[PDB]
């Protein structure tokens, strides 16, 4: 119906709005990981702003989801954007492995996307996914492997120096 | 529980908590109306940078009763947030008038909440709400108000040259 | 034959002609589009600089599509530059759907050559149509998409004031 | 019929316009020989540079031809722009005396054109061709003739290393 | 095994290394050439800068492929650096001519990489290799092609002023 | 055979092919063990930084080797650079101590050849290998040495919390 839609199939405009709600939800979780770590009794300011970087960078890329919507000509349909599993995340490696394994699940989302749209013949959004989304996605994933390993070694549950450090120095 | 809670009644801190909820609903319609007026068929750029703006308004209010509720020893728990009541907003004028709406609702509550901080003799909470969101709230319904007001003197559903000229003059 | 040739079909080579001539029309259609509004009895300027950059991006694109035949080992053929449909246009807005019409023709045309690249087993010619011929031809009919909203929304063929405002206000 | 029209005589316009399609061509065939010169086998950038530079002149100097046809209040009316006679060049000597050859045929129109003025009592049209056309067509021709001059001293077609070394001397 | 590894295939991981071994080779390749032109009965000193500078360029790509194998949780297998295929390359033109058979070869490794990789559903690696390898092997390809035509027209073999004129204006 | 080659032994030269030789291989080793340390199970990026460091400083050593070979009329004759001994090095105090082990090997290899060059008489070999390599070798094998004493007394191998804190203090 849009003057500007060519080459933009339904199944792909409903993918993307799925993907736009996942983004969403993954800021949100982001926001409650890095507003637990605010807290009193846990004060670790650094993980808490790393969550919050985080959680912005999420709404900055749910907002590009939009926008790419805008221009095949799709329609942009909202849900509701579900609460987080957990309130509170009782350290800063459980967080982390929480994140990880929320990063890999929007990376199998994406993979997901990236197929249907391959199936469609949709080089425009093939190339947009490729682009912006896997790539950051990898890093992501590296990233948090990373901080995980670092932590485990550390002895990052039993030991709270370990904690304490890792915010001092890895993400300080 | 909190070493740091003083003075901080339980029903405050349930108050905060649907504040939070709420502030963050009006971020989330916010953002629908920026994104319909993105669409080619809307095509008004300064109204979607509008009410992008002030969904990340929204959203900083929101992470500031956070922080609030983070500072008295209180604690944070999300709920769903609710879509918006609407998925096209058929013209600037009619997305001003549901804003318009909002804020005032979103006034009342903040009315309510410092209405139950006075029943309980909590004067930091009652001066936050005062400092921070009283006057930015009746600013805000100030600001909508005007722009309602010469939309309306402008002739702005039927003629779409009043929209346009409105989006280049006062938005732009 | 060339020295330089590897993995390059030629289907390809002459879909990459037909394209390179596609885009000189494209051209030759703006500079005459950009030419009818410096008419006096025409005398809109900023959508006669607006077209007259249309057809200098035109014009960089055909040579863009020349270096890359030439960096694969390929011949250029050129053929003949056929004049444009029209020599009047009768409005900005006629104007504007034509060149909608004209850059939704050419994004097909590319979709071709993507597919026959795909199907040829290709990867440096469909990353090199999906790196600077995609998103910009997406960009491109979301702009005229949007223009030609806007100035059917002010009444553009009917009252001239419409086009005046438009002229000064969106093109100017 | 036009507003602005004055001592503007109908067989001016349509030489205009047979000069303004003469002028495409030329660009046309300057494109042609620039990116002839980009071929592996070929491989000279400074001989390349040079006539595209060229191309981009004419076209120049056709807008401006355009422009004058709009100030006197003539009508453009543009025809098809013709292939290039040739594909391949076969030397920088060749080409340079073909573009020698294509110069002084446009100078030819030229001073037909301006015969037809002068004839038709047009003073601002003989201006116009003495002070935007007439020398910069002389200086082009000499420029040719000086570098079909030095070419042909070293030994241009039979020695590749006079081509070579004028590409970097004169041409680079 | 690894926490990080997503749709990542046993194949590509293999694959990736033998390609990091391929890029190594070429390094080592062009570090011959280099030193061979810094010889005293041969004293060419941009050729050798040349050859350096590529040498340089391929041992950056093969520590990108290394970065890329720990991202992706792949693990490193590294294997012997075979000695060059010559020690004495007797001329500019004939060391060209070599470099250019090598990174063909090398191109066609990286399009059996890329088939392989779409073969198995990857859309990350395949973004990559188009991202960082293709166009710049193309372009690699297309500018050794140039120096050796430059070179052949010139009497590169025969003639030692060839060599030496090429190698203070091309090369220099 | 060369015209600028004076006081020059053979055995010189063979012993001089073979110090480049080692010095790539200790090029090698050091470039597999800075990508040891960028896998996500280990995670130590100063260690990294610091390995490849070390593999660039190796490459110059080896290329101003071929450059000392060329300038007194010697032949470079390349052998196979054979791959490093360990895939996994399993901690950083163990690659620590396996550089200072392959750098003590190297310092070995460079007194034989100044007591080569001795024996032979050959005073700008010896005052080339005491300028450039002897004072180098020397002063990394005192800062591996420092290092793994460092490593040892923080309790490297069972502590991670030592190799996490040696990474940033130290090589960071």
């Amino acid at each position: 119906t849009s003057q500007v839609r060519q080459n933009y199939h339904q199944d792909s405009e409903a993918a993307i709005n799925r993907q736009i709600n996942l983004e969403l939800y993954a800021s949100y979780v982001y926001l409650s990981m890095s507003y637990y770590f605010d807290r009193d009794d846990v004060a670790l300011k650094n993980f808490a702003k790393y969550f919050l970087h985080q959680s912005h960078e999420e709404r900055e890329h749910a907002e590009k989801l939009m926008k790419l919507q805008n221009q095949r000509g799709g329609r942009i349909f909202l849900q509701d954007i579900k609460k987080p599993d957990c309130d509170d995340w009782e350290s800063g490696l459980n967080a982390m492995e929480c994140a990880l394994h929320l990063e890999k699940n929007v990376n199998q989302s994406l993979l997901e996307l990236h197929k249907l749209a391959t199936d469609k013949n949709d080089p425009h959004l093939c190339d947009f996914i490729e682009t912006h989304y896997l790539n950051e996605q990898v890093k992501a994933i590296k990233e948090l492997g990373d901080h995980v390993t670092n932590l485990r070694k550390m002895g990052a549950p039993e030991s709270g120096l370990a904690e304490y450090l890792f915010d001092k120095h890895t993400l300080g």
